């Protein structure tokens, strides 16, 4: 019952707060910072439109002659995957829901699938901005790729639970964890507040796609181990796949920029997601409910940010290194 | 030389003109809702829902999977014998209209962001994903294209300069500017703008090259012009499906005369710039054509055909 859980969300109780007060004070701290640079970050986002990645080069219209290869490869290689929710096969997996996976099990599941199913910037923030047309094609095809991946969720839920009675109770006992709301605060603050410089949100959107879900990645990842569930594993192959190419993505453009963010910066909209991210398994979501160790996953979590970080310029504050050798793709 | 083009463009010079004029005082005569729009159900937020599969819109979803299905990269293409029959089967007009036409093509930001941005319904939007990112390989296509054909970029920028001196490149910008870039534009009437760019302002174009498939040439671009037609016929199609769910339907005046202009502006594409004579087609048909292609849009609204004429190719039934 509730009893486990609570003994569970107990031991990372004290852990969980810890973070749980460490991002108050970011509501805050960021109020503070901007108020003091104000003439600062004028000057940035007033010499953003001079960043080539972000104007028009109207000598262009061959559309060909390849200028931006390194992006164009990106796109390829991307244009190249393309898979459909329709090649997954989710026989054996019913089968296993009911007569192999326990009652901790079918929950952790549940609860990961109902939260992938929930979470406008990728399209009209970015999409919209960036005026290279190697650019532009692979954010199509991400933003095209991307409804794939929710289809596939919901394919997905609507297969494992067919009783809707309880697929309700699912998404009524998911809208009150507080760390939809803290992810919220995160992003109305590197992302959809004004005077936001383009590469601070650059920041923000990998720091989505490869540390705001990599937490359940790897969980999926673990029950490829015990073999079972053998759709879901696979499926949750080809969208981790995916969320890694457009996050490195990020890393490439990054790279483009002239004007790059403060590493300082860099590091603390990584580290504020990070924290959100390990609190959404040691309050929500205990991986010990399918056999993992809280204590590794926390590290997981630190390493995909650390590894972030590198590919970003920063260097790794964490310094930790990767708890789960299945994770070694 | 010059001179048949001349010739020719003189042949359809009145023509051309009859219209050049025709369009000019549209610019006018224009010059001559919007808060319910914020009540069509195609435009605002179920948050009833999450769920986000239970299919609500099937007749949509059937859409996207009707095209999802479709995808295709330019990398299969097959583009040898192409090469071959461009210097040793087709004639100098021959490599001329093409030429031009492909620079056309590559040449012509709504669908997102008017568009994909607004349409609430996910349904909807997943089409919408899709089409952005297919015509984004229609982009790729045209460019390998006319970089396949013509190698000496010396010509490839002749050809890009007498390009933006056509007419009707301003004349379809005004046209634009008139029902899409302008506020207070209802979104009904955008739609029906839109599905006349992918439905009527290039099917001068498309059937110029099924043409070319008859005489059987160029068949990697035949191959390429099939897909692409295909897919923007699938595209013009939605529009329709999505003016049907609307509640607060435009004027059929204005669905007809968004439509008209397009049209107008369309067949003089090709009693000025490019005359289909140059690859032996008749002028009279072609302009008869786009009339077909634009009065069957116009049912697919729920007008009335206007032109009421008849499709002058077989070739074109599909």
């Amino acid at each position: 019952l509730n009893k486990e859980l609570e003994t569970l969300r107990e031991e990372n109780r004290v852990k969980s707060d810890m973070l749980k007060e460490k991002l108050s004070k970011d509501a805050e701290n960021h109020k503070a910072y901007l108020k003091s640079h104000q003439v600062h970050r004028h000057k940035l986002k007033e010499m953003e439109k001079e960043e080539p990645l972000l104007n028009e080069d109207k000598e262009r219209t061959v559309l060909f002659p390849i200028k931006y290869h390194e992006i164009w490869q990106a796109y390829k290689r991307a244009e190249a995957s393309f898979w459909t929710a329709e090649e997954i096969d989710l026989s054996k997996d019913i089968h296993d829901w009911n007569n192999r996976m326990n009652e901790n099990e079918r929950f952790f599941i549940s609860r990961v699938l109902a939260f992938f199913a929930a979470s406008e910037n990728l399209v009209e923030n970015f999409s919209t901005e960036v005026q290279i047309p190697e650019a532009k094609s692979f954010y199509g095809f991400q933003i095209m790729i991307e409804n794939i991946h929710s289809e596939t969720y919901s394919l997905l839920i609507d297969t494992y639970i067919k009783d809707p009675k309880e697929s309700e109770f699912l998404f009524n006992a998911i809208h009150t964890i507080p760390e939809i709301g803290e992810k919220a605060e995160w992003a109305l603050r590197w992302i959809q507040d004004a005077d936001a410089l383009f590469g601070e949100r650059l920041v923000a959107f990998a720091s989505i796609e490869g540390v705001f879900f990599s937490g359940s990645f790897a969980s999926i990842f673990w029950l490829k181990k015990r073999g079972m569930m053998p759709g879901l594993t696979f499926s949750n192959e080809l969208i981790c796949r995916d969320e890694g190419l457009h996050t490195d993505f990020a890393c490439l453009l990054f790279a483009h920029l002239k004007n790059k963010p403060d590493p300082a910066i860099v590091e603390k909209i990584v580290t504020e997601a990070v924290e959100i991210e390990q609190r959404y398994f040691l309050d929500a979501l205990p991986v010990a409910l399918l056999g993992m160790n809280a204590d590794l996953m926390n590290q997981y979590v630190e390493f995909v940010a650390d590894r972030l970080l590198v590919a970003f310029g920063n260097k790794k504050y964490y310094k930790v290194e990767n708890p789960f050798d299945f994770m070694e793709n």
